[PDB]
């Protein structure tokens, strides 16, 4: 009956429209804190999050879900904060992505899966402020760690009913391995989101994970370099495929009869260290909505096409409320 | 005039008996903050630092130069807090090992730069604790960005006087490599500190970088898998030689003339996770006397084996004075 987030429980119904996969922050660990001025200042950067949470708010965002873990160097005090400050609640993850530190690196499931408990059920850092997502990370065939790292995801979200949810090279059909590895551990699809999935045009694939109960994280959908094919870093990172046939993916599931597995966001941030210097400037021009982009271009656009009413309202709240509701595996 | 310590600013008087090579913890940023329990509870690892260092200190050593830096997991509080409780120097170090996450991988030698001189002339984090030194590493041949790494730490030292020290493969001559980027740099070699040097036996790499006016860093003399060999990681970490062999390098090198350009450490730590899991235990069967190492077994070695005691008193006092003594090279 209670969703964790950086102010504490809330109701599922204080959920309401919620962005399943953003961040305040796209960094490293200890990154924030030893090298504020990266971002301006400490300062600046949380004013800057205030700013376009405040303005997600007015387009009726109600919570966002930031799936920065320990290797996105996470600062949980900094989510407090703003949310506190715009007024929007946070749904704070553990998990490792794709860079974690020898310190994770060389620590075997059973270990990993103390450390996801521990920001689960205890608290992140000495704050108490407990995780209410798993995020995982492949960038193709995952690596001997990421299989150990899915493993523990898995174990830390049977034992908890807090979902999972995972970065993917969709591309590659990552999701499809990452399956694998999940049920392997006896977890049930329906607590997992394959993320970044808007990244590739096969629906073949996408089709076919939402067949089997998993959720179908259309994550990417302001992220594009068209205009910018000049810049190779951004081409590389964002992709030369518009917002709309990014969108477009949602329509064709939701046609596909999978309504009830979409979850729909922006992966924006409002700093973003872990890649090329001014990456962050780039993408601001690319889409200065940011974190608004969905409810203020998306569902407009999704409803012009003919999707109806209810079914936006159930992708934009329903879905992310029986998602992020903790759920135990029946005995 | 004065060195950077945690406790701040100390005469070069004060420095004492100096360990040129140690780490209160070796870990990964954002580790200890995150996962404390790795370590017991970070009042254990803080407990553990004090008695250690206060063994050391009985022993007679006075400071501690503790070469962790950000992706070392360096935790300048914990440093502080067991530089006070135990009453011992310990002059904190910027710089990059060989662990540094992507929002330090992608920088350039330019904002490297800036972020070392932030630790060394401002202070790292917002604690106002300036490092005392820069550390740098390589495993064999640099890595593009070590040598970005190399050349930042030459510019920041030439900005500010404080020394660089560097982790080697010696066996593999990195110190060669090392010092050809130094100079490249125009940073003399007289600030530059060759670390691990006794991980190997060919004393002709060693001399050849001492005739080039190279400090070589002697600082693995207690590390040896001698009894072990059953012990593949503990192995591969420590070697085979044995303590005597190492500590016989210190007089090989007095024998060449070189006694005023040696530095002699232990490369101790009381945590440790950014390797095994139990490392630090098979660590402190191998070592029981940890940091006290030094001045408990080596100096005496040293002297039966010869060596004066007004040499013994100038690499253990006079070296680390002049090598931390910040220098800014001659107009
Ligand atoms: O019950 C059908 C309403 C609904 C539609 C879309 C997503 C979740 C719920
Ligand atoms: O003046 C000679 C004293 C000395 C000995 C060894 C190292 C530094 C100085
Ligand atoms: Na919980
Ligand atoms: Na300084
Ligand atoms: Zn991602
Ligand atoms: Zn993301
Ligand atoms: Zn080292
Ligand atoms: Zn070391």
């Amino acid at each position: 009956d209670r969703i964790n987030t950086v102010r504490g429980p809330i109701t599922i119904s204080e959920a309401g429209f919620t962005l399943t996969h953003e961040h305040i922050c796209g960094s490293s660990a200890g990154f924030l804190r030893a090298w504020p001025e990266f971002f301006g200042s400490r300062k600046a950067l949380a004013e800057k999050a205030v700013r376009g949470l405040r303005r997600a708010r007015a387009a009726g965002v109600r919570t966002i879900v930031d799936v920065s873990t320990f290797d996105i160097g996470r600062d949980v005090s900094l989510l407090a904060e703003v949310s506190r400050a715009a007024d929007v609640h946070i749904v704070a993850a553990t998990g490792l992505w794709f860079d974690p530190p020898l310190s994770m690196r060389l620590r075997s499931v059973e270990e990993l899966t103390q450390f996801f408990l521990r920001e689960i059920q205890y608290g992140i850092e000495d704050t108490g402020i407990r995780a209410g997502i798993i995020k995982v990370a492949t960038t193709g065939k995952a690596t001997p760690f990421q299989e150990l790292v899915l493993k523990a995801a898995a174990r830390a979200s049977l034992a908890t009913g807090v979902p999972v949810t995972t970065h993917t090279a969709a591309s590659q059909r990552d999701g499809e391995q990452q399956a694998a590895i999940f049920e392997s551990e006896g977890l049930s699809p329906s607590r997992v989101c394959i993320g970044h999935s808007d990244d590739t045009d096969d629906l073949s694939y996408l089709t076919a994970l939402a067949a089997r109960g998993y959720l179908i994280g259309l994550d990417h959908i302001p992220h594009s370099a068209i205009g910018l094919e000049d810049n190779a870093s951004a081409s590389a990172l964002l992709g030369i495929r518009s917002w709309q046939t990014r969108a477009l993916l949602i329509k064709a599931l939701i046609d596909q009869g999978y309504m009830k597995q979409i979850l729909v966001s922006n992966d924006w941030l409002f700093g973003f260290s872990s890649y090329v210097t001014n990456i962050m400037d780039v993408m601001d021009r690319v889409n200065p909505d940011g974190m608004a982009f969905i409810p203020l271009r998306v569902i407009p656009f999704l409803r012009e096409k003919g999707v109806p009413q209810e079914t936006l309202a159930g992708i934009t709240v329903t879905n992310p409320a029986r998602f992020l509701s903790p759920t135990l595996r029946a005995s």
